[PDB]
Protein backbone atom coordinates (compact mmCIF):
# COMPACT_ATOMS: atom_id res chain seq x y z
CA UNK A 1 0.00 0.00 0.00
CA UNK A 2 2.16 2.50 -1.34
CA UNK A 3 0.76 5.54 -3.15
CA UNK A 4 2.27 5.93 -6.61
CA UNK A 5 0.94 9.74 -6.80
CA UNK A 6 2.43 10.54 -3.49
CA UNK A 7 5.86 11.78 -3.53
CA UNK A 8 7.74 13.26 -0.75
CA UNK A 9 10.97 15.84 -1.10
CA UNK A 10 14.06 13.61 0.12
CA UNK A 11 17.51 15.08 1.06
CA UNK A 12 20.75 12.73 1.12
CA UNK A 13 22.73 15.77 2.20
CA UNK A 14 23.70 14.37 5.38
CA UNK A 15 27.06 13.02 6.95
CA UNK A 16 28.96 12.20 9.87
CA UNK A 17 32.26 11.59 11.25
CA UNK A 18 31.51 8.02 11.85
CA UNK A 19 30.24 7.66 7.98
CA UNK A 20 31.56 10.28 6.05
CA UNK A 21 34.80 11.71 7.84
CA UNK A 22 33.25 14.44 9.18
CA UNK A 23 29.58 16.50 9.58
CA UNK A 24 27.19 17.36 6.60
CA UNK A 25 24.77 19.81 6.62
CA UNK A 26 23.89 18.79 10.49
CA UNK A 27 26.54 21.79 11.41
CA UNK A 28 24.23 20.80 18.85
CA UNK A 29 23.23 20.91 15.55
CA UNK A 30 21.52 23.19 12.25
CA UNK A 31 18.29 22.62 12.95
CA UNK A 32 14.98 23.49 15.29
CA UNK A 33 14.13 19.80 16.08
CA UNK A 34 17.00 16.72 16.57
CA UNK A 35 16.09 13.78 15.06
CA UNK A 36 15.40 10.02 16.18
CA UNK A 37 18.02 8.65 13.91
CA UNK A 38 20.56 11.39 15.40
CA UNK A 39 23.05 13.27 13.37
CA UNK A 40 23.20 10.45 10.22
CA UNK A 41 24.91 9.68 7.39
CA UNK A 42 22.46 9.86 3.89
CA UNK A 43 25.63 7.10 2.72
CA UNK A 44 24.73 4.45 5.59
CA UNK A 45 22.15 1.74 4.27
CA UNK A 46 21.35 1.08 7.79
CA UNK A 47 19.92 4.59 7.57
CA UNK A 48 18.42 4.07 4.02
CA UNK A 49 16.87 0.77 4.74
CA UNK A 50 14.47 2.92 7.89
CA UNK A 51 13.89 5.62 5.57
CA UNK A 52 12.84 3.61 3.47
CA UNK A 53 10.23 1.80 6.06
CA UNK A 54 9.32 5.20 7.56
CA UNK A 55 8.19 5.78 3.84
CA UNK A 56 6.29 2.20 4.13
CA UNK A 57 4.96 3.68 7.48
CA UNK A 58 3.65 6.84 5.78
CA UNK A 59 2.22 4.95 2.86
CA UNK A 60 4.13 7.18 0.30
CA UNK A 61 5.81 5.29 -2.84
CA UNK A 62 7.70 7.69 -4.30
CA UNK A 63 10.37 9.99 -3.10
CA UNK A 64 12.01 13.11 -5.28
CA UNK A 65 15.72 13.08 -4.09
CA UNK A 66 17.65 16.66 -4.28
CA UNK A 67 20.02 16.34 -7.22
CA UNK A 68 23.49 18.89 -7.75
CA UNK A 69 24.11 17.80 -10.97
CA UNK A 70 27.41 16.63 -11.99
CA UNK A 71 29.26 17.42 -8.10
CA UNK A 72 26.30 14.46 -7.63
CA UNK A 73 26.92 11.68 -10.88
CA UNK A 74 27.97 8.31 -9.16
CA UNK A 75 26.56 9.39 -5.91
CA UNK A 76 26.44 6.95 -3.25
CA UNK A 77 23.59 7.15 -1.12
CA UNK A 78 21.40 6.70 -4.17
CA UNK A 79 22.32 3.98 -5.86
CA UNK A 80 21.82 2.55 -1.69
CA UNK A 81 18.48 4.73 -2.25
CA UNK A 82 16.82 2.78 -5.38
CA UNK A 83 18.29 -0.56 -3.99
CA UNK A 84 16.80 -0.63 -0.67
CA UNK A 85 12.98 0.98 -2.71
CA UNK A 86 13.43 -1.42 -4.93
CA UNK A 87 12.84 -4.17 -2.27
CA UNK A 88 9.67 -3.06 -0.72
CA UNK A 89 7.87 -1.24 -4.26
CA UNK A 90 8.84 2.47 -3.18
CA UNK A 91 10.24 4.44 -6.32
CA UNK A 92 12.85 7.24 -7.14
CA UNK A 93 12.65 10.51 -8.93
CA UNK A 94 14.77 13.50 -8.91
CA UNK A 95 14.82 17.09 -7.59
CA UNK A 96 16.47 19.07 -10.27
CA UNK A 97 17.91 21.75 -7.96
CA UNK A 98 19.29 25.18 -8.89
CA UNK A 99 22.77 23.95 -9.06
CA UNK A 100 25.94 25.90 -10.52
CA UNK A 101 25.58 27.39 -14.26
CA UNK A 102 22.37 25.39 -14.27
CA UNK A 103 20.95 26.02 -18.27
CA UNK A 104 18.85 24.08 -20.40
CA UNK A 105 20.97 22.54 -21.97
CA UNK A 106 23.10 21.28 -18.67
CA UNK A 107 19.91 20.51 -17.79
CA UNK A 108 19.83 17.64 -20.55
CA UNK A 109 23.09 16.35 -19.35
CA UNK A 110 21.60 15.79 -16.22
CA UNK A 111 18.74 14.05 -17.91
CA UNK A 112 21.01 12.06 -19.76
CA UNK A 113 22.81 10.59 -16.84
CA UNK A 114 19.85 10.13 -14.84
CA UNK A 115 18.27 8.14 -16.90
CA UNK A 116 21.34 6.04 -18.40
CA UNK A 117 22.42 5.64 -14.71
CA UNK A 118 19.16 5.09 -12.92
CA UNK A 119 16.80 4.43 -16.12
CA UNK A 120 16.37 0.41 -15.84
CA UNK A 121 16.87 0.46 -11.91
CA UNK A 122 13.64 -1.20 -10.70
CA UNK A 123 12.51 1.63 -8.16
CA UNK A 124 13.49 4.43 -11.18
CA UNK A 125 10.13 6.14 -10.78
CA UNK A 126 7.85 6.53 -14.24
CA UNK A 127 4.15 7.95 -14.34
CA UNK A 128 1.90 6.62 -17.17
CA UNK A 129 5.49 5.38 -18.58
CA UNK A 130 7.10 8.32 -18.02
CA UNK A 131 10.22 9.55 -15.42
CA UNK A 132 9.44 12.60 -13.36
CA UNK A 133 11.81 15.58 -12.49
CA UNK A 134 10.80 18.63 -10.14
CA UNK A 135 12.64 21.64 -10.96
CA UNK A 136 13.33 24.04 -8.41
CA UNK A 137 13.94 27.71 -8.94
CA UNK A 138 13.24 26.64 -12.65
CA UNK A 139 12.15 30.86 -13.43
CA UNK A 140 15.96 31.62 -12.91
CA UNK A 141 15.82 30.07 -16.64
CA UNK A 142 13.58 32.02 -19.16
CA UNK A 143 10.49 30.45 -20.26
CA UNK A 144 11.34 30.64 -24.37
CA UNK A 145 14.61 29.23 -23.12
CA UNK A 146 13.18 25.86 -21.62
CA UNK A 147 11.12 25.30 -24.51
CA UNK A 148 14.31 24.35 -26.52
CA UNK A 149 14.54 21.01 -24.28
CA UNK A 150 11.04 20.80 -23.83
CA UNK A 151 9.02 21.46 -26.42
CA UNK A 152 8.76 19.44 -29.73
CA UNK A 153 10.32 21.54 -32.47
CA UNK A 154 12.67 22.42 -29.59
CA UNK A 155 16.51 22.90 -30.86
CA UNK A 156 17.58 20.21 -27.78
CA UNK A 157 14.45 19.18 -27.26
CA UNK A 158 13.90 15.60 -25.23
CA UNK A 159 10.75 15.14 -26.37
CA UNK A 160 10.11 11.94 -28.77
CA UNK A 161 13.51 11.23 -27.51
CA UNK A 162 14.49 8.37 -24.90
CA UNK A 163 15.13 11.32 -22.24
CA UNK A 164 11.56 12.42 -22.45
CA UNK A 165 9.44 12.58 -18.88
CA UNK A 166 7.24 14.59 -17.16
CA UNK A 167 8.80 18.24 -16.55
CA UNK A 168 7.54 19.89 -13.65
CA UNK A 169 8.29 23.53 -12.99
CA UNK A 170 8.24 25.59 -9.62
CA UNK A 171 5.60 28.49 -9.97
CA UNK A 172 5.70 31.07 -7.61
CA UNK A 173 2.40 32.65 -8.15
CA UNK A 174 -0.95 32.03 -10.02
CA UNK A 175 -0.91 34.80 -12.46
CA UNK A 176 1.99 33.22 -13.80
CA UNK A 177 0.90 29.70 -14.88
CA UNK A 178 0.91 30.43 -18.87
CA UNK A 179 5.01 30.56 -18.22
CA UNK A 180 4.62 27.20 -17.27
CA UNK A 181 3.19 26.57 -21.04
CA UNK A 182 6.08 28.87 -22.84
CA UNK A 183 8.59 26.24 -21.29
CA UNK A 184 6.35 23.73 -22.62
CA UNK A 185 6.57 22.12 -19.12
CA UNK A 186 4.23 18.96 -18.16
CA UNK A 187 3.06 20.99 -15.51
CA UNK A 188 3.87 22.98 -12.17
CA UNK A 189 4.51 22.75 -8.32
CA UNK A 190 4.58 25.04 -5.50
CA UNK A 191 7.28 23.53 -2.88
CA UNK A 192 6.95 25.60 0.40
CA UNK A 193 5.68 24.30 3.01
CA UNK A 194 4.77 27.68 4.79
CA UNK A 195 1.27 28.42 3.57
CA UNK A 196 1.04 31.91 2.55
CA UNK A 197 4.45 32.20 2.13
CA UNK A 198 3.65 32.57 -1.92
CA UNK A 199 0.96 32.61 -3.34
CA UNK A 200 0.82 29.57 -5.20
CA UNK A 201 1.55 28.06 -1.76
CA UNK A 202 -1.61 29.90 -0.08
CA UNK A 203 -4.20 26.66 -0.15
CA UNK A 204 -7.01 28.87 -1.46
CA UNK A 205 -5.93 29.34 -4.88
CA UNK A 206 -5.34 25.94 -5.52
CA UNK A 207 -8.62 24.94 -7.01
CA UNK A 208 -8.49 27.60 -9.27
CA UNK A 209 -5.13 26.17 -10.16
CA UNK A 210 -6.19 22.48 -10.54
CA UNK A 211 -8.44 23.96 -12.54
CA UNK A 212 -6.07 25.82 -14.65
CA UNK A 213 -3.81 23.18 -15.50
CA UNK A 214 -6.78 20.62 -16.25
CA UNK A 215 -8.03 23.58 -19.50
CA UNK A 216 -4.74 24.01 -20.57
CA UNK A 217 -3.58 20.18 -19.66
CA UNK A 218 -1.17 20.13 -16.81
CA UNK A 219 -0.44 18.47 -13.93
CA UNK A 220 -0.94 20.62 -10.79
CA UNK A 221 1.03 18.71 -7.69
CA UNK A 222 0.43 21.27 -4.74
CA UNK A 223 2.96 20.83 -2.26
CA UNK A 224 2.20 19.64 1.37
CA UNK A 225 3.95 20.28 4.50
CA UNK A 226 3.54 19.85 8.29
CA UNK A 227 4.94 23.14 10.08
CA UNK A 228 7.77 24.88 9.31
CA UNK A 229 10.88 26.61 11.35
CA UNK A 230 14.06 27.48 10.22
CA UNK A 231 15.15 30.17 13.01
CA UNK A 232 17.94 28.19 13.95
CA UNK A 233 20.09 29.03 10.31
CA UNK A 234 18.22 32.25 10.01
CA UNK A 235 17.33 33.91 12.92
CA UNK A 236 15.73 37.14 11.29
CA UNK A 237 13.16 34.40 9.40
CA UNK A 238 10.54 33.95 12.02
CA UNK A 239 7.72 35.62 9.57
CA UNK A 240 8.23 32.17 7.55
CA UNK A 241 7.63 29.80 10.90
CA UNK A 242 4.26 27.81 10.87
CA UNK A 243 3.20 25.59 14.25
CA UNK A 244 2.53 22.54 13.78
CA UNK A 245 -0.55 23.24 15.90
CA UNK A 246 -0.52 18.85 17.28
CA UNK A 247 -1.03 18.13 13.75
CA UNK A 248 -3.80 20.16 12.42
CA UNK A 249 -1.64 22.60 10.37
CA UNK A 250 -0.63 19.74 8.48
CA UNK A 251 -4.29 18.04 8.49
CA UNK A 252 -5.79 21.59 7.39
CA UNK A 253 -3.22 21.55 4.08
CA UNK A 254 -3.50 18.57 2.97
CA UNK A 255 -6.96 18.18 2.75
CA UNK A 256 -6.78 21.18 1.02
CA UNK A 257 -4.38 19.53 -1.45
CA UNK A 258 -7.05 16.57 -2.08
CA UNK A 259 -9.97 18.94 -1.99
CA UNK A 260 -8.18 20.83 -5.06
CA UNK A 261 -8.89 17.65 -7.22
CA UNK A 262 -4.70 16.88 -7.64
CA UNK A 263 -4.02 13.88 -9.27
CA UNK A 264 -0.46 13.99 -7.85
CA UNK A 265 0.21 15.73 -4.19
CA UNK A 266 4.13 16.44 -2.96
CA UNK A 267 4.97 16.65 0.61
CA UNK A 268 7.72 18.96 1.91
CA UNK A 269 9.38 17.66 3.33
CA UNK A 270 10.35 14.05 4.28
CA UNK A 271 13.89 15.58 6.22
CA UNK A 272 14.75 19.13 5.17
CA UNK A 273 15.74 19.47 8.88
CA UNK A 274 17.21 22.77 8.28
CA UNK A 275 13.72 24.07 7.31
CA UNK A 276 11.84 22.14 9.46
CA UNK A 277 9.85 20.97 6.96
CA UNK A 278 9.95 17.01 7.66
CA UNK A 279 7.57 14.04 8.28
CA UNK A 280 10.58 11.98 9.39
CA UNK A 281 10.25 11.27 13.64
CA UNK A 282 11.84 13.66 15.66
CA UNK A 283 12.66 13.06 19.42
CA UNK A 284 12.84 15.40 22.79
CA UNK A 285 16.48 16.97 23.24
CA UNK A 286 17.57 19.35 25.51
CA UNK A 287 21.23 20.19 25.90
CA UNK A 288 23.26 23.05 26.79
CA UNK A 289 22.35 26.59 24.54
CA UNK A 290 18.94 25.34 23.05
CA UNK A 291 16.21 23.16 24.00
CA UNK A 292 14.92 21.60 20.36
CA UNK A 293 11.15 22.04 19.55
CA UNK A 294 9.47 18.30 19.07
CA UNK A 295 6.11 16.94 18.26
CA UNK A 296 5.10 15.97 21.97
CA UNK A 297 2.70 15.73 22.85
CA UNK A 298 1.89 13.43 19.78
CA UNK A 299 4.36 10.53 19.19
CA UNK A 300 7.49 10.78 17.24
CA UNK A 301 6.38 9.09 14.44
CA UNK A 302 2.70 10.86 13.93
CA UNK A 303 3.71 12.51 10.92
CA UNK A 304 4.49 9.47 9.20
CA UNK A 305 0.79 7.95 10.53
CA UNK A 306 -1.18 11.14 9.94
CA UNK A 307 0.46 10.71 6.63
CA UNK A 308 -0.34 7.34 5.82
CA UNK A 309 -4.45 8.91 6.78
CA UNK A 310 -4.27 11.50 3.89
CA UNK A 311 -2.81 9.48 1.75
CA UNK A 312 -5.50 6.87 2.12
CA UNK A 313 -8.12 10.04 1.70
CA UNK A 314 -6.16 10.92 -0.99
CA UNK A 315 -6.29 7.22 -2.60
CA UNK A 316 -9.67 6.96 -2.05
CA UNK A 317 -10.93 10.35 -3.40
CA UNK A 318 -8.84 9.15 -6.58
CA UNK A 319 -10.52 6.10 -7.04
CA UNK A 320 -14.07 8.08 -7.73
Amino acid sequence: TLDDHTISFYYNWYGNPSVDGEMKHWMDIACNFYPELGTYSSNDPEIIRKHIRMHIKANVGVLSVTWWGESDYGNQSVSLLLDEAAKVGAKVCFHIEPFNGRSPQTVRENIQYIVDTYGDHPAFYRTHGKPLFFIYDSYLIKPAEWAKLFAAGGEISVRNTKYDGLFIGLTLKESELPDIETACMDGFYTYFAATGFTNASTPANWKSMQQWAKAHNKLFIPSVGPGYIDTRIRPWNGSTTRDRENGKYYDDMYKAAIESGASYISITSFNEWHEGTQIEPAVSKKCDAFEYLDYKPLADDYYLIRTAYWVDEFRKARSA
